[PDB]
């Protein structure tokens, strides 16, 4: 069938070793990183092989998964896509870039504004029960806030994402314990703006 | 501008074996017009005037508006449910390119025919059975109620609606026979063209 | 020993206005026949035999088997639903105590009547709309596919089936037109009894 | 309109400042029971008074939930059932007693033993994916592991709960991170069995 076997892997985030201050810390990040996100690189590696599956790109995996309501392959294999999208949502503080003109304006529109923008999308990650993750899409120009529940993500939709918050509680609990507010609120400063409208456009 | 339908072609003709146009009466004039109503009062006076049946979809289902998300995705779900079916002498045939793909994925058309025949079974409840492509593979899909891969980013060729109004007329329990009598019905150059867009 | 079914004692006549003998011929004869024999087909060689419907509902519902979730319960189901119907000339009354729990819990009998009502409608797709006691505090309860409060600490009091079978011949799409007259053959004796004991 | 007015209240575990080491620190039930414990308690109470379920006992304020799909009621009242039963559930490792033998004669016929009960809950509480609870439960004599995700509960059931653990993250990730296994390993340790016995015969 072929002799070209290939894998998924993972690149260190840029930032794994310096954290994320004040938002998430260094350890925290050896933790999510080297802990959950190579746990679900491994397992969806381990579920794929010999299977029709093999070198299968990481979204196809995904969409076979979710349309075959395989529930451990959907599982890792998404939150394997999420925290890679995940990373890039972020950056050291200096180093985040702006909400561009373009982006600033889609804001507006959907939100009123930047700030109420940023209160609703805070106030829908702490009102997501559980584990979970809240998304900003983009649906052929009109932008919207979702709340999905443990791996589920709208990677499988015809939307474009944005930017994602991750609420499991491994993501926050060793800097903010249950304040998960206190971890929404320090997030928004290490926001990569260069990648959220980098994904507008396209 | 509100959404609107047109009557399908064979609207008074029938789909028999599988269809009779009593049914498809309630189906069309019934079912579907009433998901067409409610989607129209729903999108009214809101910002989602002037967008297409697609994004209202995708707006339902991102915020989580289940009755927004259900009248209007069973809205698409029966119109591509009508262009997937034809009467008898006028269904086409299965292309050399389909049948490749269906010969990768399930072996045989026969096969194919088989298994997509068995997940329309297994289906409990209310929902629909899908055949959709996934980057060149394809894949056999259960939905419930109004859920529908139009949200997913998966090409739909075919689907069978297995809610109970769909064939209790002229079948009532008779499932099976509903569905192995559907495949003379099955248009199968809309399924071809749905793989060439 | 394997469990049976007993034919309703108003099996040949119907409920008209409401429920049609012969819908009631495919609703018992096929429905539920069918849930008996696949749930005796599913407990039968395991640790399940003896047990009663009510600890095979809990066991599958507690180690997620669907397959036997899904019959077993759909089998209580119906049997609940039959008791809680008889023809429109032997419905007996809504006796003072349930009266008064239900204008305690809802206001009026005319304004829980639209509440259940409008209740089921909105119920999408497949599924069951109850009226449930808990202790001594009535709710009205929506339910999906085979989903039943018989696995959870309440006690059921009245239910209608808004799975398409349960009206279509007699209906078609006019669920609010089944539910309209279903309440006509609303068994008020048996709700009253399910509120003792 | 009467003259009697009541609340639902929580008591400090007797382990609360002693911790139930190896198994859960100190530190972590500090911020489990009055981070998210008398969180959950407090929204309960918050929630039902000035309503028709004001002085109503924890049960039924659960089922009027889930009979309703109340979705904020139930989630913050059945977590606060969920976990007066954990604490129940557990004691230091002196004081655990012993499995009486009409207790394991329940489990030898449900699970074949009690060495293949341990391995199959924790195989069952490792593979529940996300936040959530795993649970022995007793129906009518026949013993069964069941998996809930969230606040989701036997305590909606007609059956009776022996025992649980939990499994949101919260639970454990002080202590043990990612490492969700090595925290049901020594979770054993810490088990009061003489309270899994007078939950089978009550
Ligand atoms: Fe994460
Ligand atoms: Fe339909
Ligand atoms: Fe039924
Ligand atoms: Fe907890």
């Amino acid at each position: 069938h072929h002799h070209g076997s290939m894998l998924f892997t993972l690149n260190d985030p840029a930032y794994l070793k310096t954290g994320l201050e004040p938002a998430i810390s260094a350890k925290t990040l050896d933790f999510h990183f080297n802990g959950h996100h190579k746990t679900y690189l491994n397992k969806t590696n381990d579920l794929v092989k010999g299977t029709s599956l093999e070198n299968k790109s990481l979204e196809d995996v995904i969409l076979v998964a979710k349309t075959t309501n395989n529930a451990a392959l959907f599982n890792n294999a998404t939150q394997l896509w999420n925290h890679s999208f995940f990373w890039d949502c972020m950056a050291p503080t200096n180093q985040t870039g702006q909400i561009s003109p373009e982006l600033e304006k889609l804001i507006k529109e959907s939100f009123g504004s930047v700030a109420d923008f940023k209160k609703k999308f805070t106030d829908s990650a702490i009102a997501n029960f559980g584990s979970g993750w809240t998304w900003l899409v983009n649906i052929n120009g009109k932008l919207e806030i979702q709340n999905t529940s443990n791996a589920e993500s709208p990677v499988t939709l015809r939307v474009t994402p944005l930017l994602t918050v991750d609420v499991w509680e491994h993501a926050y609990y060793l800097d903010h314990q249950n304040r998960r507010p206190e971890y929404l609120n320090k997030w928004w400063e290490v926001v990569n703006w260069k990648f959220v409208d980098q994904q507008l456009k396209q």
